[PDB]
């Protein structure tokens, strides 16, 4: 009654779990920065491991709806786990938050759909049209086989060859135990001007460690991608062959703004570890929830809280954001960054930025 319910579904076990662990984190971070009160509601959040299973994630939106009334929906660590609960959201007319989830269509699957994460298709764009720029001629692509994976693939690949680059082989390894030795091998001896990565949150050190084994840190092939292989919650794990990495992302540790000053200190302080980008779409969600009930005066029901998140602009960690009134998607600065060494450790230190991006696989 004086109680609004957030249901949390994201990845807290599992290969995604670094996914989970960082948005529920930033929310725990949020709400001890804001405190758990807004427009006279007690906001609670219920946090349930889906183990990126989008089986599970159906399951418990529909506990979480039905048995425990809460008002919003949020986290989907994958796109499947996002298109799982899509239905439910529709059928309850309860917000449905995406924190994680980055493939365009998303949002055009449920008009009760809000992202604060990313799509893939803003950040490929850009690193398609910096490489071709930039002197790389020929691309091997690598990258995660499902939804995300393929969204950068043809974003990456139609900037790219516009710009008169060339794509000379496309591999794809699972989203579960992906091995990249295979890969890897074939750069060895294909050696490309480049090779394009996508992985998502969670396995990029991995990849970098079969990389640094092969020695392609000395084969002269650059490594560029969307953000995702470059996530900043493991880039503190990982050794000098990431050195020199260029990627395109909406969020680095390293923005150098005010706000992302403070919330990187704030989050190290608490948890011990560097936010990576998983974390900031977390912390902006819920700044949406809290911010969308303020603008409705507490009002709780699915309408009002949409017609209040369309529009709403802030400023975020990331920098300038907002949500696009008529797709209910993220928009966003995306940077372009270098991996460098600053006081010991590796960061994606921004270099480029192109202002408020709205999502190209919807324009």
């Amino acid at each position: 009654e004086d109680t609004f319910k957030v249901g949390l579904i994201v990845p807290m076990t599992g290969g995604q779990a670094s996914t989970g662990k960082q948005i529920d984190n930033a929310i725990k971070l949020y709400i001890k920065k804001h405190g758990d009160t807004v427009a006279g509601k007690k906001i609670e959040v219920i946090l349930k491991d889906d183990a990126a299973i989008p089986d599970n994630t159906k399951r418990l939106a529909q506990e979480l709806i039905v048995n425990d009334k809460v008002n919003v929906i949020a986290g989907f660590g994958i796109t499947p786990a996002a298109l799982a609960a899509a239905p439910l959201a529709t059928q309850a007319k309860v917000p449905e938050i995406v924190m994680a989830a980055g493939t365009s269509i998303i949002t055009e699957r449920s008009p009760y759909i809000v992202r604060t994460s990313f799509t893939l298709a803003q950040s490929s764009i850009i690193i398609g049209d910096w490489a071709a720029k930039n002197g790389i001629k020929k691309v091997a692509t690598l990258t995660s086989d499902y939804a995300p994976g393929n969204d950068a693939l043809a974003f990456f690949k139609e900037r790219f060859t516009a710009g008169g680059g060339e794509i000379v082989e496309e591999i794809k390894v699972p989203l579960a135990n992906p091995d990249f030795a295979p890969f890897l091998q074939r750069m060895k001896d294909a050696k490309p001007d480049a090779m394009f990565v996508f992985v998502p949150a969670g396995q990029g050190g991995n990849f970098m460690k079969q990389f640094a084994e092969r020695g392609l840190d000395k084969s002269g092939i650059k490594v560029i991608g969307p953000g995702d292989v470059m996530d900043d919650d493991l880039l503190n794990s990982m050794g000098d062959a990431a050195l020199g990495v260029v990627t395109a992302h909406m969020y680095s540790a390293a923005h150098p703004s005010a706000m992302n000053k403070e919330f990187v200190a704030a989050y190290k302080k608490e948890f011990g570890q560097r936010p990576g980008f998983m974390a900031v779409g977390g912390y902006d969600g819920i700044h949406l929830v809290f911010e969308a009930l303020k603008k409705t005066g507490g009002k709780a029901d699915g309408d009002s809280l949409i017609a209040a998140m369309k529009g709403m602009k802030w400023e975020s960690p990331r920098g300038p954001i907002s949500i696009d009134p008529e797709t209910r998607d993220i928009v966003q600065n995306i940077y372009i960054r270098k991996v460098e060494k600053v006081d010991g450790e590796l960061y994606n230190i921004e270099f480029a930025k192109f202002d408020a991006v709205k999502d190209p696989g919807k324009t």
